[PDB]
C-alpha cells in the first residue's frame, strides 16, 4: 500500500521517515519530489571490474551540465562548442553518477522506490537504471544513475530530478 | 496492494478507473494490457533544453514501424532498404515518443504503474524509461518512451505494447 | 503491501512461494537476492521481426563474461585482447539474455517484481529493461535482459545479480 500526501506528511512530521531538507510543496498525491545535487562522478577506467577498486573523476556544477548519450564521441572542440553555446559548466557522455540533495531514513515498515521525473523520461533522460526499491532501514542520499538515450540533455543544479514512492511493508523487517 | 483481475473489472465496471477503450480479454491476473497508438513524435533539435519550447516531427503509421538503436546511423539509402525489405512505413533511430490507444482516469485511492510487455523486453525494446508510477487522479493516455537497445525492432499499430498495474493507496490523496 | 524477510521465509517454508534453490542468507529486509546462471543467448538476425521465429547463439560461461555497451564495435582482435587481459570466457556487445539460477512459483495472491542489484546499477549494468512485474501464478526461472550503458562490465557465474520484491494482491487472481 502506497502512502498518500497526507501519509507522507505524518511520517515525516513524527520522524518515522526522515527527509532532510524537507519541503512541503514537493509532496504530490502519492510521492515526494527530490532534487539534483551539484556533485557527479564519472568512471575513469576501461572496464568495470568489481574485484578492483574503482577510479573516478568528480565534478561540482555551479549551474548546469550537458549529459550526452554514449558514443556521442566528444572531442575537446565539441565540449568547448557546447560549453559556449548552451552555457553549461560540464559536458559528459555516457553514465554519470549523481546524488539527491535529500538525505533519507526509512523505518522498518516502509520501503521506498526512486523513479526519475516523467518530463525527463519524455526527453529520454534517466536518473535510474534499476527499478530502484530501497530497503526498509536505509539511510543516505540516493545515488542517481544518469544516462541520456536520445540526444544531449541540460540539467540544472537543484532541479526536481525525480521522486520517492513509499510503500508499507506487510510486517516489520529486522533492520 | 495490487489489484487482481477481479478488482480491475469492478473498478472499471463502477467507473472508479476509466479505461477507454476497454477490452475484458486484456485483463490478466493482476494487470491490464494496453495497446500501441498510431502516432509518434521524434525530437528535431540538437539538445534538449527545457527552458525552450521543443520542436518535433510527427508520424502516423498505417501498419508498422522499425525502431533502431541510437547511433545505427541511418542514411536515406538504409531507410529505403529497410522500408522495402521489412515493409515498414517508417524507420526511426533513438528515442521515439508514442502513446497508448487507451485513455485512463484514476481515482484518488489508486496509483498505476506502466511497464512494457515482457516479450518486447526480451528483444530489448522499452516503451518506458522511468519506473512509471502515475499519480492518483491522473487523466490521459499514457506516453510511451520507446527505445531499442540491441537491434532494430518492428512494432505494429494496435499491438499489445505494455500493461498497467494498479495499486491501492493507504489513504485518499487530495487530487 | 510488500513482504518482509519474515514473510518471505514463511511463504517459502509452507511452499506458498517456491524458490529452488533457496538460501536463507539471500533474504534481505524486504527482498530475496537471486543469482546469475551460466547460460546466455545472443540474437543473431539483423532485425527483430516477431512474426518470425528467432535465431540465437547460446553460450555457457565457466567463470565470467564481459558485457560491452552497444556499438563498442568489437573485432576479433579486440575480443582476444579482452579475453587475455581480464580473463573472461566471452565478450559480448549489446543485449544479452540470461537467466537466474533460481526457479520460482508464485501463488494466486502474490506478484513479484525483479530488479537488478543496485551496485550493478551504479556501474550502469542492467539485468532488466521493463519494470518487471511478474504475474501471480507464474512458474519459471527469470529471464535477464542484460545491457551495459557506460563501459564494459565483468559478471561472474553465480554472483548475486538482482532481487525479487514480493507484493500481496488485494484479492486472489484466477491463475
Amino acid at each position: 500500500m502506497i502512502l498518500s500526501d497526507k501519509d507522507i506528511i505524518d511520517y515525516v512530521t513524527s520522524k518515522r521517515i526522515i527527509i532532510k531538507p524537507f519541503n512541503k510543496d514537493f509532496v504530490g498525491p502519492c510521492s515526494y519530489d527530490v532534487t539534483l545535487g551539484d556533485e557527479f562522478i564519472i568512471y575513469d577506467d576501461e572496464v568495470y571490474d568489481l574485484s578492483k577498486e574503482l577510479n573516478y573523476k568528480r565534478i561540482k556544477i555551479k549551474n548546469s551540465i550537458l549529459v550526452c548519450p554514449l558514443n556521442y564521441n566528444l572531442t575537446e572542440e565539441k565540449i568547448n562548442y557546447f560549453k559556449e553555446k548552451y552555457n553549461v559548466d560540464y559536458v559528459v557522455e555516457g553514465g554519470v553518477l549523481g546524488t539527491t540533495n535529500e538525505y533519507i531514513e526509512l523505518p522498518n515498515d516502509i520501503s521506498a522506490q526512486y523513479q526519475g521525473r516523467s518530463s525527463l523520461g519524455r526527453v529520454f533522460l534517466t536518473s535510474h537504471q534499476t527499478a530502484g526499491w530501497i530497503d526498509a532501514g536505509f539511510k543516505g542520499k540516493i545515488t542517481l544513475e544518469i544516462v541520456a538515450f536520445d540526444k544531449p540533455v541540460i540539467l540544472y543544479k537543484n532541479q526536481r530530478i525525480g521522486q520517492l514512492i513509499f510503500s508499507k511493508l506487510l510486517s516489520p523487517a529486522d533492520v
